[PDB]
């Protein structure tokens, strides 16, 4: 079995062409996935594969593994943008990050605050820092009514209506068609931030297949399918 | 006495600050700075102000303290620009972080791994990621020598000449205009990121009166003479 660990989020890619990929080979690939937490004590005895959702996520999960992993193998393959998630109909009529800062709204944003290792990490404020201006950095954050330890509780909280804006990426508005709106965030402040991933030391065969396997043709049309670009 | 604890950084403005108001108020104020794990302990203690070098980094460090911060009270107040900082003369003739990615060259980047509080994580990322490359991304990260967990750890390793480029702030260039090259980053790539404080709990009134200083006629061309902008 080639076993996979890493956050919510590329989950959703990757449990895809999982399916896609055992079919094919008869080789049995899984994805487990979530709050570092959630699968830490499991993954230092099997994980084949760490999958990153950022790159300084990525850096810090592995970090964790000592030996196992060598942080200085993380492998990015594709990238995707930030977005806002707006509630159906988005009744605010948000038109992007600067209409946060000007307008009475609650942002749920992941931050890790560090002890939490997310893909939110830093992202809103060098989006809204490239305003170059500190009453609208304010602003934007005066309007954040939650800092949540990953993306996985930022959903949570979206959906029992806690909070009418969620900074997150592309993938989870595609993974997720019923849940909110997406809205575009301005072409000159909206950041990039990468998916990843990295092979235990010694890892088998099928482990390095598989790796990639995610470069194939069939692997790249799925994740675009989710909104990860290469160009 | 009023104590600040911080990371290295925005000190050099801030021992400038806190000179020029003790001489003309007599109230002592002291700037800690360095490494949280420096200082941590005795700020336990004594700390009437958290300075920050970033946002996430400044949560990061404010949430270490439980009860005696209001994480919710972290105060923007000043931002400034990523730059590149190469060997004095820049012999290698880097232009940017395209150009870095182009190159064989060894970077120095400050990235906390989940375990150091430090304005540098996330940066580089969100800079390079805005080339929408993600061949350009895999090359910039090839190049990138040592992850450090901190912007002094960064400063020693590039004193060393072990790194030909060293991914920083301008304050870093405005503080130790000796020790190497600033080189401007595309301002389409380009990242800013806040100072910020945070007063105690119970926060006394000279306590306070500080703070309203650092957005003084006085303070404001301090900050502007190291990088820091507002506008």
């Amino acid at each position: 079995d080639v076993n996979l660990y890493g956050p919510g989020g590329p989950h959703t890619a990757l449990k895809d062409i999982a399916n896609k990929y055992s079919e094919k080979t008869g080789v049995k690939v899984n994805v487990n996935f979530g709050p570092q937490a959630t699968w830490f004590e499991k993954a230092k005895k099997d994980a084949d594969i760490l999958f990153g959702a950022s790159d300084q996520s990525a850096l810090a999960i592995a970090s964790d593994f000592g030996k196992d992993f060598n942080v200085s193998k993380i492998k990015p393959l594709y990238f995707r943008e930030a977005i806002i998630l707006t509630q159906k109909g988005n009744p605010l009529k948000i038109k992007g990050l600067k209409d946060l800062a000007n307008k009475k709204v609650r942002i749920v944003v992941p931050e890790g605050a560090g002890k939490s290792n997310t893909s939110g990490t830093g992202v809103w404020e060098d989006m809204i820092g490239r305003t170059q201006d500190i009453k609208t950095i304010q602003n934007f954050r005066n309007n954040i009514v939650a800092f949540v330890p990953n993306s996985g509780s930022a959903r949570k909280l979206f959906a029992q209506d806690q909070a009418d804006a969620w900074i997150t990426w592309i993938d989870w508005s595609k993974s997720n068609p019923d849940i909110g709106t997406a809205v575009a965030i301005e072409k000159d402040l909206v950041v990039y931030r990468t998916f990843n991933v990295i092979a235990k030391e010694g890892a088998s065969k099928e482990t390095q297949d598989f790796i990639a396997y995610l470069s194939s043709k069939e692997a790249k049309e799925i994740f675009k399918k989710y909104g990860w670009r290469e160009h």
